């Protein structure tokens, strides 16, 4: 039995030897068709307490259909920073037949301050996002249910819960998925301690982003004030003075994300905007803090890493873009990896390099070692 997980600080960039970005080996972490009629999608991607790195998936039996397929999440780790890949993993596993569930589309949040690592993810039995109706029962096979996975040993075991009623405070929230990709504990200002993660809902009003957050640590999750419309799979991050900043895939196809901005730690948000510099095809990315230890006032704390396929209409140039400024403009975007790319995700290593995740042909692991940063963003 694996021992309890100890409270213990996320990871900052690291000063590597490198002056230009490069990737490092490519690891085929999963193949479709390995084995025969599974396929594999959708990457989350973590450095838990411990320094693990941590991979999740969805694996999607029969092919790579969206839920209700009954899909499941799986997990692989590294306890070498990527070099080195452990045997898959199931977080939870979907079941086949006409009672099917399904758990798809993994996120993962990290907790430094108890190192408790959170896996949100849906729950479907026959509808899908799409399909979905209102209701929170959860039995209701009619709703497509939000789940989280909690783990107290640093990923090696798993308690599931179905958190749809706690974070439906709208009756007429007829569907709901947590972004995959990562969410976030806030570290700085007045709601430090805070874990939050960003859905796509749709309601009376439209399709919106919404914020879902935990003031205990994860025990209990509360939703925020939804923004927007036409949003999608969006992801916030915590800026240089505490406000928060949420990314966004756009539904109404802009060929641009969407960005919006929260004084109050993800209860409200102000108005959605596109971000002219940051081409995107409608398409998940991630954005994370290179330096999320760094304090407010600091060049490091305002320093942002974002992956996407930089490109209008087609999920390709898996791209990682720089922003020096707290988000305010992109200085730097360059490719890692020319042609298709699909969903990217990206997450700071404990060796201070950045790990990607994205999608061809199953999932693909590389590292991105960091001594470059500071020629595009001085560090001083
Ligand atoms: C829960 C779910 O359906 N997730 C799917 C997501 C979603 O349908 C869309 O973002 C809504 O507009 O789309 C895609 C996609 O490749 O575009 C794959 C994700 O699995």
């Amino acid at each position: 039995t694996w021992p309890a997980a100890v409270p213990a600080p996320l990871p900052d960039v690291r000063a590597d030897s490198s002056t230009r970005m490069l990737l490092g080996p490519v690891v085929d972490l999963a193949v479709n068709e390995h084995p025969e009629g599974v396929f594999y999608r959708i990457p989350a991607l973590a450095t838990a307490s411990n320094g693990d790195l941590l991979a999740s998936y969805d694996l999607r039996p029969g092919s790579a259909g969206d839920a209700p397929n009954p899909n499941s999440i799986v997990q692989r780790r590294s306890r070498d920073n990527g070099r080195t890949w452990g045997p898959q993993t199931v977080i939870h596993a979907g079941t086949p037949g006409r009672r099917k569930v399904g758990y798809s589309d993994p996120s993962y949040l990290v907790d430094p301050a108890t190192g408790r690592i959170l896996n949100f993810h849906v729950k479907s039995y026959d509808r899908g996002f799409a399909t979905s109706e209102v209701g929170t029962d959860p039995d209701d096979r009619h709703v497509l249910h939000a789940e989280v996975s909690t783990s107290t040993d640093n990923g090696h075991t798993w308690t599931h819960r179905d958190i749809t009623r706690e974070i439906t405070s709208d009756p007429t929230t007829r569907t709901r998925f947590v972004a995959s990709g990562q969410g976030i504990a806030l570290l700085h200002g007045p709601h430090a301690g805070r874990l939050i993660a960003q859905m796509t809902v749709r309601n009376s009003v439209g399709q919106q982003a919404q914020s879902i957050y935990s003031d205990d640590h994860g025990i209990t999750w509360h939703a925020g004030n939804p923004v927007g419309r036409m949003m999608d799979e969006n992801k916030v991050v915590e800026l240089s003075d505490g406000t928060l900043m949420l990314n966004s895939r756009d539904a109404a196809r802009s060929g641009r994300r969407k960005v919006a901005y929260s004084q109050d730690g993800g209860l409200t948000w102000g108005p959605v905007k596109l971000v002219d510099d940051l081409i995107d095809p409608t398409n998940n990315a991630q954005i994370i803090r290179a330096y999320p230890n760094a304090r407010a006032g600091s060049a490091k704390a305002r320093i942002l890493l974002f992956t996407n396929a930089r490109n209008a209409t087609e999920r390709v140039n898996g791209t990682l873009s720089v922003s020096c400024d707290d988000g305010r403009t992109w200085v730097s975007h360059q490719t890692y990896m020319p042609g298709e790319v699909g969903y990217t995700t990206a997450a700071v290593q404990s060796d201070g390099a950045l790990g990607v995740l994205w999608e061809r042909d199953g999932i693909r692991y590389s590292t991105i070692p960091m001594g470059w940063l500071n020629s595009v963003c001085p560090l001083a």
